[PDB]
């Protein structure tokens, strides 16, 4: 019979690619190296320099645009930087620190509420922030080689997610009844335009409790230049649609067609019909000319900013407007001038017009352009040719046509100022020229529509730089008509700020003095309400949470503070009698070498060689007392531990109890009295022991008490059995696991203690023994059901903390979660889990795994396009078949600009529960049903992987672990890269495991014939 | 009393920038923002138009260069993919996916090992090479947001390590003794030129035999463009010296002075002096040149790039030359023409020369420049000025220096035919020029000294692009002199390629053949010949990597391929008796959740739910008696498994006996009993029953079997001792630990099995149980001293197979780590110990901790100024402090300049062990001596933190793990964000453990009272 140790020709041919180390040099020549990088080539050619195709192609080009794998990853590289520079440099002052946790803890709501909380255009900031010039800038990981970041990606994410979970914003909560409200907030008031700044101002205003707040806006679109003139391509329509329909959740009232001029809305109007405050956000409406584009118009060639990005807008974007704007046609070379967001913003837009060529002509030098490298870098990727230290003289018209630009040199001199050289110019020919120079206010009548307010030298309205007011009280100004910046954040900002000041008018106007201290409310939805209360063995816990005893609750003013924060509960660190007293070596607290060299943020374990408090009982004591007098609401469970001695526990107990202590936490280290059978050395090591102890402390006190066992067992259901036929209340599952976290190379451990650098055996902590805690929770609840039990072991969100529930913990204690960050986590700890049981009330969300949107299919988090003509064609995302998905994505285009349709908007429509929202307790031990012997587990229900070629990114993972871990089922194409999953394919699934991609490997039930390889007969 | 559960005022203060969340939402006016930001600012300001002073400053600019930390994570990262796509893109093909695979696994010689294996340069190219057009450019990477993985930093981060060991290359091991090789080999080969190309094709060539080659340099100083241009400030020399001397210690000849030309060196003279073979890799020695430029001088402001570059390269190199020379006079406007390489490589150096302005000038426009983006981008960021579509015209001269430069506007039409504009000119304002077109070959000597080769239409020497071949038989070329590419990279290649053919050529010329198939050997070092060979229960290893028996050992195939790897030893997957056939489920292996969201390379660990071997013990032993068959010194180890019946672990323990197997490995995961008697379900969780089967099965053969330990039990010692007590030669510690993976959000499992979504509690195996492994395999050692221990746990490097060698194993299973990758990892492991063995015998490197040099002062992995005025100074690297920085470092470059000195590289020296290589058996459980009770620890011994201001990166989270976690005892500055450890620390030492910098904290002796505080 055959070598059955032998693959036969078959595998030996599948395993053709396999990786197999070479015994000499490998010789390939420069010629033929030069020919095949072509085939594998996956960014820019340096080489080419013609551009692809882009017309009418809106699609998303953002490089900073991330999908839940990517944001994960960046969301747990960040810092989380305390007092951070990124929030400094933020002109909304958010809490990245916050919301990067919360996407790092997979809590996107509780990220998307902090990003609104500071920011109500949350969205569209995230997308067109000019990050390096603000948060980004002041990045503390730019000192690192791999860099600072990406914050406004994060920021898009978590928002985004949000905005597909279809939540409506709520009034604040802790605000008075709407017909409660003292008559000053029924006060009118009045904002002009729709942009930004007025959004932003109207939504904090409608926080405040302003029940009649109105934005009149000039156009029939909303938006303002989010609408009007960012690109599609770099800020969707339905973004902004986003925001302004959750600022209409608070009141908000918005007007079109109303514009503040002489003839209509003046501020005098305003005062007369009895307005009693307005903000002036109208922006920059005009277009910064030149006298030698005097008379040109569109049919000849010529269109300012203001002419043109709105057309392509109406074009682009769906919803918009209410008729159907066709794009302009662009053909030939464009000319655009300016060095701004605006220039570049109408040289890409021109590529999606048709444009041939395009020439981005600034009067100074390349060192001097306005725009960050960001926005630079689109323009230059799509390839437009950047012409400096040229200045405009004459538009060459011919036959009624722009023909060429006459331009002359520009230079710096001996002081800094710039000239302009006659002799020396530039005859460029062109079809078309769009200036983007700035834009500014002036028209007469505007202006004069804002008598009687003072106006600047720059002739744009004087405001107080901190308080937004104008020279006239009841008016405020923000945004781009203040003139200071250039941003949606700042604008953003402006209205904010704005809106405290507009507040404490009106107030005072009405006789009411407001807080010294300025406190603009803080963004709401029904996910608020959600109570997660939980009761357990007759206490009540406010939340689920608590500190577990541990280097946290080293000492009681950092429960205090714990508190203040929001911890449901907390553990006092483990304490004795005074003949028991220690004293802790150092070190004695080590990170984790369970996942690899990664230091900093989300260390995946600790051990510790750390002994009970160093403080003593009376210390513990009178600390209770102070605890519990201050927050009575509080849970404070007091963490004991005596040797093997009645008198000493039932001593302990009683004093501990004495204190004013909600219950007792039994710690079961204390070694016993002399070895001999096994058990271990510690009291918690054996049941016997462990029985009696909890019988002598429920002789002790009354309160109820638990015991906190060790995972270091044989049968920790032998031992949680035990301390309950001993009286205990439940059960703390569990304390650390023993272990060695390792040695240097010269065989030297750490921690190494004193001069004989020394160590001992040390607690492991942290997510490294989750599973080993979710093992022994549900285990214990099996097995003693209903018995209470408080999980401690890997949980750092409200995600795994629910798992925790759901495996039948009532609460949950934490640790090294808060050793990685702060005691601030049980924030996100808290929006996440009302999210989770929200979420659980939404029937149109079912598909999703708790905050994670099902995945769909793409290629650096951004969609990919479902074709016809590329669905099964075998083209990866490199070399020539990427030309290929370039052709065909461009004529997909072209085909859509033919086959013209754009009406069937979203009249976006909050979802609402369609069943009760679950409490704490219908969550609690809901996953045991699950679980059981393998006996109980299907051999006839077998699955087989399947993988998604369109979300591949042909590493071969999946091949290589098939192939020296599996069963040779996987063929890996030499030429595209692309894996298939063959029939001899047994379903273990660990190349889907393997797998970079989240859910590009997916595991379907078999429908072909299923035999076991036995190898032979 | 005071209020004990309170903060005193003292503390309050300290804690002033703790985290706390805010009840509200802030209020700060845009204008108070405008100002604020600033103070942090830590990338460039887009409005700053001025650069930073860079005279005389020649301190490395590369983006791309790392430090340990910054190496080690973007390794990690990298995907280590099958037939990688970035290897493919590498014109030396370089296997990228094992060198990164081995920095890693902190396998800094086995990565460098690799490299130049395939490259002879591997230093030079990490630091110089093209990438994003090259090797990055077909990263599979790029397809995420993340991006592409820094291979060249990766490359250049290994190379330096290797640097650093001071391990000369020795000759290769499996060849013939000097004496023993036959004649053809001592043939006198001539190499011109001593550049890249000529390197390259000598070392190759010495690694084949060869012992009579020289190179003759026309030059005083070797190394070739990488030398007399390429600025300092991208390339330090002592890079190239490096290479240069590894090549030497094969036995290369190097003649400076000698020159290929007419009355010279010539075809003909080397031919008659018996030469048998001649490389020609002069590259391209002359500037090309524009006629507009001629007649004008240096004195007068102009210069070539082969004037200009080599002229600050013998400045700021030292030990280029020996003569102490001055920097270029560079003052004023500087116009560079050109847009490749060199053009930009004469602007950022004419900033080093003093220039106040520097403005590129190109023929086409912006999108034609030639060299790469992270090129240009070096300029860029140095405020270079660019100036497309210029050609020039005339050179204006007044009072005998350049004043100006008058050109004419270009444009391309409708045929690309690039025009020039003649009534479009431009007269720009300059004090020197510097023409950097490029480079071509046009001595009428030289050339005639190539006589009788043929020369192509680009009036080169033509050569056959396989071969290297020039039209005469004995003559080969490569490198920039035959005009096909212009980078490091591919002249070592012309070089490579051209050595196997030389080989060839010499050969045949003796009248011997070579192998059809190309055979360069690879590059060998001492390190090589260490032993790591292992005996154990009277068995020998030929290292002690093995297979456990897992997944990867699931067919009898993939054990030969293993083996045909080099692993040392195998496991078959457990396999029992027919009547106890199994059939396995599906799903049944999943990721562990055990660090994140984290998907792809690396994980730390996995759940299965697998059972024992589905093929039959007919299929296994035939299997096995076929494996030692072919493979007779890799061990085979059989693990079985029966119930609880003598019968049947005798009948199979003998079967696997007479299949050949060199062992046994009892599985003890076979359940038994009720399960309450405190010892589990399983036989092996019951030290009795261990000590039965044990018995029966010492019974019934004559080989060493181990007993393979589960790591759930309460004291697995009693276990280990039982089946000692039954006769068992060793254990195997350990199993997996049992555990639950994790629930989706809805409370299903995962794995979940049918339409019921069932699970069952599963083994997790890999990184996240090691520290449960590596106790269980230290408590055995020391309580049962010499008692042979099989390590399993996490193992997946040779740096942690030491870690479990040190607690006293003798050999090393790996299974998780083969799953997260594929059966070449040995190769890492191997070369990996061979590396920590060989630097424990050097005195010198005792302060690295095994193959990482001890960490120094850095930020970006750049070495931080050890300068007096930057010290103390607490000036973080961000805002006007960074401002501040700037301006002392560049005063200091100025003082450098004016105490014209300094010069000793101090010749390269190679470290020679000073006490015999440690064998396996010699580190075996040396680790055990530090372990202990905790009694035993010194509690009067205490340590306190010390951070390193020049080192951190200022986040904080030292200060925050101290605050909710520890003693609130740091500072941490409001304005430059600056920790301080105070007297109140305890030594807890949590805050080194979070710290993102490595070594930027570090517990050192206490010198002050220590009191623990008791709460009062
Ligand atoms: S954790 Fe480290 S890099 Fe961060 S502020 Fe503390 S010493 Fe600096």
């Amino acid at each position: 019979a055959p070598v059955l140790s032998k693959d036969v020709a078959d595998i030996e041919s599948i395993l053709a690619l396999n990786p197999r180390t070479q015994s000499h040099a490998a010789l390939h020549s420069t010629l033929a190296k030069k020919l095949d990088k072509k085939h594998w080539k996956r960014n820019p050619d340096k080489n080419c320099f013609h551009c692809e195709k882009l017309e009418n192609n809106f699609d998303d080009i953002k490089h900073t645009t991330l999908g839940e794998r990517g944001a994960l990853r960046e969301a747990m590289r960040c810092l989380k930087c305390a007092d951070a520079p990124c929030q400094k440099s933020c002109p909304t002052h958010l809490d990245i620190k916050s919301f990067i946790t919360s996407i790092s803890n997979k809590n996107y709501y509780g990220a998307a509420k902090m990003i609104f909380s500071d920011n109500p255009l949350g969205l569209t900031c995230g997308m067109v922030c000019p990050t390096s010039d603000l948060c980004v800038g002041g990045c503390n990981l730019y000192a690192t080689e791999e860099g600072s970041i990406n914050i406004g990606g994060l920021q898009q994410f978590a928002s985004e997610v949000f905005k597909a979970m279809n939540i409506p914003q709520i009034r604040n909560p802790c605000l008075p009844s709407q017909e409660k409200m003292p008559e000053a907030y029924s006060a009118k008031i009045a904002l002009l335009g729709a942009g930004p700044a007025s959004i932003s101002c109207a939504s904090f205003l409608a926080r405040l409790g302003y029940s009649d707040i109105t934005i009149f806006e000039k156009q029939e679109y909303v938006g303002g230049l989010s609408t009007s003139e960012i690109p599609q391509f770099r800020l969707p329509y339905d973004v902004v649609n986003f925001e302004i329909e959750l600022m209409k959740d608070l009141g908000v009232k918005i007007i079109c067609g109303k514009s503040l001029s002489e003839n209509e809305i003046t501020l005098n109007t305003l005062k007369e019909e009895g307005y009693k405050a307005a903000f002036i956000g109208i922006g920059l409406p005009e277009p910064k000319t030149d006298d030698i584009f005097q008379g040109l118009t569109q049919d000849q060639g010529f269109y300012t900013s203001k002419d043109f990005l709105p057309l392509v807008a109406k074009s682009s974007k769906a919803g918009m407007c209410a008729c159907h704007s066709p794009l302009p046609s662009i053909r030939g070379a464009v000319i655009v001038l300016g060095a701004g967001d605006t220039a570049f913003d109408c040289a890409t837009s021109a590529l999606r017009c048709g444009a041939r060529r395009v020439f981005l002509v600034f009067r100074k030098g390349f060192v001097n352009i306005r725009a960050v490298p960001e926005e630079v870098e689109l323009a230059k990727e799509e390839k437009c040719e950047f012409l400096p230290f040229l200045s405009p003289r004459k538009v060459i018209v011919k036959g009624g046509r722009i023909v060429a630009v006459q331009f002359v040199r520009t230079e710096q001199d001996e002081t800094g100022k710039w000239n302009e050289d006659e002799d020396q110019i530039v005859h460029l020919k062109a079809d078309v020229v769009i200036s983007a120079f700035g834009s500014v206010l002036r028209d007469p009548k505007v202006k004069e529509a804002l008598s009687p307010i003072k106006f600047n030298r720059w002739d744009l309205p004087e405001v107080d730089p901190e308080t937004m007011q104008t020279s006239e009280p009841w008016v405020f100004a923000g945004g781009d008509i203040v003139g200071m910046a250039n941003t949606t954040v700042e604008s953003v900002n402006d209205g904010k700020q704005a809106s405290w000041y507009i507040h404490k008018y009106i107030q005072a106007q009405y006789g009411a003095s407001v807080s010294a201290k300025p406190e603009l409310p803080l963004f709401y939805t029904p996910v608020d309400l959600v109570d997660i209360s939980v009761e357990m063995a007759g206490l009540k816990f406010i939340n689920p949470f608590g500190l577990a005893s541990a280097a946290p609750t080293t000492s009681s003013s950092m429960i205090r503070r714990a508190f203040e924060a929001g911890w449901g509960f907390a553990l006092t660190k483990t304490f004795s009698l005074d003949k028991d007293i220690v004293t802790n070596v150092s070190p004695r607290i080590v990170r984790g070498t369970t996942s690899g060299p990664m230091y900093g943020p989300g260390q995946s374990s600790f051990l510790n060689i750390e002994l009970i408090s160093e403080k003593t009982a009376a210390y513990w004591c009178q600390s209770v007392t102070e605890l519990k007098a201050d927050f009575p609401d509080n849970i404070v469970i007091a963490s004991i531990m005596c040797s093997y001695n009645k008198n000493d526990w039932m001593e302990l107990s009683r004093k501990a109890e004495a204190s004013g202590a909600d219950a007792l936490e039994l710690n079961l280290s204390c070694p016993h009295g002399m070895g001999e059978r096994g058990m271990g050395l510690a009291c918690g090591q054996d049941p016997e022991l462990v029985r009696n102890i909890c019988r002598w402390v429920r002789q002790a006190v009354q309160i109820p008490f638990f015991a906190k066992l060790t995972p270091n067992v044989t049968d920790i259901v032998s031992i949680a059995r035990a301390a309950k036929e001993g009286g205990a209340d439940g059960v703390t599952a569990t304390n650390t696991v023993s272990g060695l976290m390792g040695l240097k190379a010269d065989g030297t451990p750490w921690p190494a203690v004193g001069a004989g650098k020394r160590t001992t055996y040390g607690g492991v902590s942290g997510t490294a023994i989750r599973p080993i805690a979710l093992r022994a929770v549900t285990t214990i609840a099996r097995a003693l059901p209903g018995f209470p039990i408080l999980a401690t072991g890997g949980i750092d969100s409200a995600e795994s903390g629910l798992q925790f529930l759901h495996s039948g913990a009532s609460v949950l204690q934490v640790c090294s979660a808060v050793q990685n960050q702060d005691f601030t986590v049980i924030q996100d700890y808290c929006t996440g889990l009302k999210a989770l049981l929200y979420l659980k009330s939404i029937e149109e969300l079912q598909g999703w795994d708790g905050q994670s949107p099902g995945t769909e299919s793409h290629q650096k988090g951004k969609p990919v396009p479902r074709i016809a003509e590329l669905m099964g064609k075998k083209l990866p995302n490199f070399g020539p078949y990427l030309e290929q998905r370039k052709k065909i994505i461009a004529e997909e285009k072209m085909r859509l600009k033919e086959q013209n349709a754009a009406f069937p908007p979203l009249e976006r429509k909050p979802f609402i529960p369609k069943k009760p929202i679950p409490a704490i307790k219908d969550v609690i031990g809901k996953a045991l049903q699950y679980l059981g012997t393998f006996g109980e587990l299907s051999n006839i229900e077998q699955v087989v992987a399947v993988i998604d070629e369109e979300m591949c990114i042909n590493c071969g993972k999946c091949y290589m672990t098939c192939n020296d871990s599996g069963y040779q089922a996987i063929q890996f194409d030499p030429e595209t890269h692309l894996p298939t999953v063959t029939d001899t394919c047994t379903g273990c699934t660990l190349c889907l495991s393997v797998c970079p991609i989240i859910d590009c490997i997916r595991m379907v039930s078999r429908t072909t014939p299923y035999e076991p390889k036995r190898g032979l007969p």
